[PDB]
């Protein structure tokens, strides 16, 4: 108390020490990223070029800006895991888990880099989206939220760890969305498969993420997450309606803000809490 | 002065930002290190057994002994790469490097931890092993001298980093050596098997720390290297020939000793600097 009452945060004098295993379900979660480890090389891009040239100029602005924020909340994810997450969980298991996160962001981050590189030859184009978090406004409110959860010294591990898995599960969640769009309209092979293996890690670092919870002895109230959980849905909803619009790409902006309210309900529900809004998940394809 | 003329430590605003690439030598290692990605569950040890069981008792000594050391250190290697090396260092591409590194380590001490686990079923004795630092004497010369490194408040990255290689280039290097006698007699392939993955690994890691040392500007001195560098061989010299004598496995204790050396100035020469000992490699499987 506050921390020595938690077996996640307390003192553990084995926790360079790998065996034997002692959280069976948090070492399962790492054994199943390990098991999916993937490279930016194994996504094949050629046939992608054409793709693109055959779109309008609007679905390519749309496309590269939301590359671009997914290239930039990875390094804030990134950053939380490398600073704050790997050292202060003291159970192996989760460091571990942690360890290979850290591993897996830099491939996601190198994989949008790579899709921007493929798609977008204009060196100076290349740099404006590279620093999309100084450069680019629509994602400006996410990156701030994110960041703030990063500094926070007072907010508990258990708050902390809510807020993450809404940057990976919520922030990301109208974005991922967005190219299993485009999937459906059999456009862009290497984006749309990148994005089932990116989408994939992400839901298991949201899983592990609500694991991580389940395993805390104090945790934040229901009233405290679904504020957290509530105030990243309104900023989600306002960036696919306002800043970066679906439309864009011919997406529905109303049914795109009904997903993000039915994947926070999904989530509230995995953290062990009721569900808040009580939608449906409007798109069959998700 | 005194870190923020190094631009291996200086601030770097674009530090989480994955490109452009600027640093491609140390990129590439990244790379190499990406593509050589493995996990405990390629090693098939179901053919070790019988080779095991026809052993001396004193050679199963030996080798458990070995494997316990191991699994130790890349604890504290772990622990050095997660609070330190992979904190201070503030560019991207070695950031990347030191990440996947904390992850591999992980998988080399699952790896001796499963090599344990399959050759021993006593739990006592696995419990013994995987707690060496604490109840196995010939490993706390070399374990106290790696941990001071990280808890030593004063000394540079140069210092530390070259510390590490030794470490991870001169502390290992004899019972990689030692593994590699064993495939020379024909016995256990699982075992001698991981250990050409594991030492190719660790030799990675002392080229990088030998990259990263050449990309400061403020180097320790070749005298403070030299001290350095000859503590940690008189270390691995004491552990081999006194501590657990590679007698027990039917090497030679001089031939080994000399081994050391050879090792030694190999990585003085990789750092920049002149050879110390002037010795040949006794060892054609080496
Ligand atoms: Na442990
Ligand atoms: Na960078």
């Amino acid at each position: 108390m506050g921390v020595e009452d938690e077996p996640l945060l307390r003192e553990n004098p084995r926790r360079f020490v790998i065996f034997p295993i002692e959280y069976h379900d948090i070492w399962q979660m790492y054994k199943k990223a390990e098991a999916s480890f993937w490279t930016a090389e194994e996504v094949d891009l050629s046939k992608d070029i054409q793709h693109w040239e055959s779109l309008k100029p609007e679905e390519r602005y749309f496309i590269s800006h939301v590359l671009a924020f997914f290239a930039a909340s990875d390094g804030i994810v990134n950053e939380n895991l490398v600073e704050r997450f790997s050292q202060e969980v003291q159970i192996t298991e989760a460091r571990c888990f942690y360890g290979f996160q850290i591993a897996m962001e830099n491939i996601h981050s190198e994989m949008y880099s790579l899709l921007i590189d493929t798609y977008i030859k204009d060196p100076k184009e290349r740099e404006f989206l590279f620093n999309a978090i100084e450069t680019m406004p629509c994602v400006k409110k996410k990156a701030d939220w994110a960041l703030r959860w990063i500094g926070d010294k007072e907010a508990t591990y258990g708050e902390r760890v809510v807020a993450f898995a809404a940057v990976e599960g919520i922030f990301f969640s109208g974005s991922f969305a967005s190219i299993f769009w485009l999937k459906k309209r059999g456009l862009m092979p290497g984006l749309t498969f990148s994005n089932e293996l990116i989408s994939r890690d992400e839901g298991l670092h949201c899983d592990f993420a609500c694991l991580m919870f389940k395993h805390l002895v104090h945790k934040p109230s229901e009233e405290r997450v679904r504020e957290i959980i509530i105030n990243a849905v309104r900023i989600e909803q306002e960036f696919l309606t306002e800043a970066l619009p679906v439309k864009l790409i011919g997406m529905n902006c109303t049914l795109m803000k009904q997903y993000i309210e039915f994947v926070a309900d999904r989530l509230m529900l995995e953290l062990g809490f009721s569900k808040v809004f009580r939608v449906e998940n409007p798109f069959d394809f998700m």
